[PDB]
């Protein structure tokens, strides 16, 4: 019964808008497990690598219990849904075979793991309260060091090394480009991964059929770290019925951030106070700040195979706007986003 009405929502896999939450509640709560699992089969990821079925799920079971339940946005459906938008916005036309399998598999196994064990606070946070992590990581991009640490170390667990038949090379390669994948998702460096993507733009070469040409490294992880910071920060350009889910939940995890600051006496964060709210005016910023700049961005890179989602943004944007009622902000992006 459950079964067949879950097989049918996996049909769009491929699709932007896919119904992750249907997908989350069908699958037993493991939309991460369930939709890794398809997209490896979809892609042929395991003949490819040699990857035992039974090894890739008992690996994908344990990530997905390492993601915190009790977290309002980073849990597993958020994984699962940076999972599968990366998953398609590596099939956009502009990036047809432009990668490898290894690169492929890199920029997914980065999507799956970019947040594992994510606590629910910010790195700021974890560094004004003097936690363990930030004493670990010397302050520098710790929650994704961390997340890092966690997703690999997962591997050594029984029957979990997802990677035993690739190469020593192919390993070595996979972990560097994962490693500069998921440090490229913290979001202090956002001003900075854009503005060399904007410049990467300007010089760009495409094929007669409209086709990225990257010759170097250098320019092919650029363009996986975008995707994947894209991914990241792609709940603005779905169907709004999915966006505001989203909304709801980010604000949620924030309140209870500042709600932890608030009981310790602590100055309460910008956008975590849920008596000095404003979620509307907000996301709207949020767009207009990061979100457009950023999309618009990678819209040229493919043009023009993402016009709809920008198409998207603008009216998800226009609703927010409609629904204001007639510093936070510009603090939390100067906090959040910049160096
Ligand atoms: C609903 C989709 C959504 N995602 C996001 N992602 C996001 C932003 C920052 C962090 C770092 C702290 O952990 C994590 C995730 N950020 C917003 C947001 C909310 C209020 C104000 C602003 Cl400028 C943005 N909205
Ligand atoms: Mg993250
Ligand atoms: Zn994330």
């Amino acid at each position: 019964e459950q079964e067949d009405v879950l097989a049918k929502e996996l049909e769009d896999v491929n699709k932007w808008g896919l119904h992750v939450f249907r997908i989350a509640e069908l699958s037993g709560n493991r939309p991460l497990t369930v939709i890794m699992h398809t997209i490896f089969q979809e892609r042929d990821l395991l003949k490819t690598f040699k990857i035992p079925v039974d090894t890739l799920i008992t690996y994908l079971m344990t990530l997905e219990d390492h993601y915190h339940a009790d977290v309002a946005y980073h849990n597993n459906i958020h994984a699962a849904d940076v999972v599968q938008s990366t998953h398609v916005l590596l099939s956009t036309p502009a990036l047809e075979a432009v990668f490898t399998d290894l690169e492929i598999l890199a920029a997914i196994f980065a999507s799956a793991i970019h947040d594992v064990d994510h606590p629910g606070v910010s790195n700021q946070f974890l560094i004004n309260t003097n936690s363990e992590l930030a004493l670990m990581y010397n302050d520098s991009s710790v929650l994704e060091n961390h997340h890092l640490a966690v997703g690999f170390k997962l591997l050594q667990e029984e029957n979990c090394d997802i990677f035993q038949n690739l190469t020593k090379k192919q390993r070595q390669s996979l972990r560097k480009m994962v490693i500069d994948i998921v440090l490229a998702t913290d979001m202090s460096k956002h001003m900075n991964l854009l503005a060399d993507l904007k410049t990467m733009v300007e010089t760009k070469k495409v094929t007669s059929s409209g086709v990225l040409l990257l010759d170097n490294y250098s320019d092919r992880i650029q363009v996986l770290q975008n995707m994947v910071h894209c991914a990241d920060l792609s709940n603005p350009t779905k169907p709004l019925q999915l966006y505001r889910q989203w909304t709801d939940r980010i604000m949620e995890e924030f309140f209870r951030q500042g709600d932890r600051e608030r009981e310790r006496g602590m100055e309460i964060s910008p956008m975590c106070d849920k008596h000095n709210a404003s979620v509307e005016k907000s996301q709207v910023g949020f767009i207009d700040y990061i979100v457009h700049p950023l999309w618009e961005t990678w819209a040229d890179l493919v043009h023009p195979d993402a016009q709809d989602i920008l198409d998207t943004l603008e009216d998800n944007r226009e609703w927010y706007q409609s629904t204001i009622p007639q510093n936070q902000v510009s603090e939390f992006i100067s906090n959040t986003f910049l160096d």
